């Protein structure tokens, strides 16, 4: 994958009983150099950085102070945690996408921001304020937060995001300003098609002629009481239909179960998807058990079965 580059190494041979600072909260990574980086939600956007991708350390924030553009969107916003970024890599330039929203609402923007690099070391080191690329009003049939960019197999972008409401939503960015164009469609792909609808925090990978629409069902922000699930399905087309194992569309609430978590990792969600040569892992959350349900960050090798769905190895 181009724009979420690894290259040089193999994650199923790669020992993951992560260390350090774990709290996170939908998570996404990238690596550039021996350098690996984890950006998840919390103030300004918080970041970790790993020399390993095992070994994990708190590195800072994106925004020291959020751009006043927010409040044009969400005025009623009062703190300042950002929630669910997402990481690409594109013409050497780093496109950072996040939500600006308020918890049980959709009055929401999806903002950019982005740099030359990830090393704060680097003299070119600084995050741009590019401003809003999507946004929802109370009156909108959809929530803009929890954006993914994916890159189809024409090179051609596309952002999916969505949380609730009508459920998940496509669009086509522009490969220039990155943005959607001023008239281009939104379309709806994945829904619980119940209500509340309880699917968010998408994640699109394309892995051997097939568009993978990873998802995560029911309830997180509970602690030990998240409902959290994380499910999938496929399609030819990226603009769908996604359809799960059992031959059931995702806009019906079809989706094959990847993880419902156990008695020790609860709600295990929001999740990423990254490849290296031959192998891939799986990235989320989950609230640990044995730690007041705190928010855990996890990294476990991703494996494909023959028919090329994913699972988890025991
Ligand atoms: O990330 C989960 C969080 O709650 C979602 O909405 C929850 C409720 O369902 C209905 O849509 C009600 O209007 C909401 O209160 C939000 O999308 C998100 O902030
Ligand atoms: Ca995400």
């Amino acid at each position: 994958v181009h724009f979420h580059p690894f290259g040089n190494v193999n994650f199923y041979e790669m020992d993951w009983s992560l260390k350090g600072d774990l709290w996170a909260h939908d998570p996404v990574i990238a690596k550039e150099g021996s350098r690996w980086y984890v950006f998840h939600t919390g103030s300004g956007i918080q970041i970790k950085t790993s020399e390993d991708g095992v070994h994990w350390e708190n590195m800072g924030w994106v925004f020291p102070s959020l751009p006043d553009w927010y409040k044009q969107y969400v005025p009623e916003k009062d703190e300042d945690h950002l929630w669910a970024p997402d990481i690409c890599f594109y013409n050497g330039i780093y496109y950072l996408y996040y939500s600006v929203s308020t918890f049980g609402k959709n009055t929401s923007v999806i903002g950019l921001a982005t740099n030359q690099t990830l090393d704060p070391r680097d003299p070119d080191y600084e995050w741009k304020d590019m401003g809003p690329v999507i946004h929802s009003t109370a009156s909108d049939n959809y929530n803009a937060i929890a954006p993914n960019v994916v890159f189809d197999q024409e090179g051609q972008p596309w952002l999916s995001f969505g949380s609730f409401w009508s459920g998940i939503q496509l669009i086509q960015l522009d490969t220039e300003t990155m943005k959607p164009a001023a008239q281009a469609e939104l379309l709806t792909i994945a829904s619980r098609g119940e209500e509340p609808n309880a699917i968010e925090a998408p994640f699109i990978v394309c892995r051997n002629g097939y568009y993978y629409l990873f998802v995560s069902f029911d309830f997180c922000c509970r602690g030990i009481e998240s409902t959290y699930k994380i499910a999938v399905g496929r399609s030819k087309d990226i603009t769908g239909p996604y359809v799960d194992k059992n031959g059931v569309s995702m806009m019906q609430g079809g989706g094959t179960i990847l993880d419902e978590g156990n008695d020790r990792w609860i709600g295990p969600g929001h999740c990423a998807v990254y490849f290296s040569g031959v192998s891939a892992i799986l990235v989320n959350h989950a609230y640990d058990a044995l730690k007041n349900g705190e928010p855990t960050l996890q990294i476990r090798p991703l494996y494909w079965d023959d028919e090329g769905w994913p699972y988890l190895s025991v």
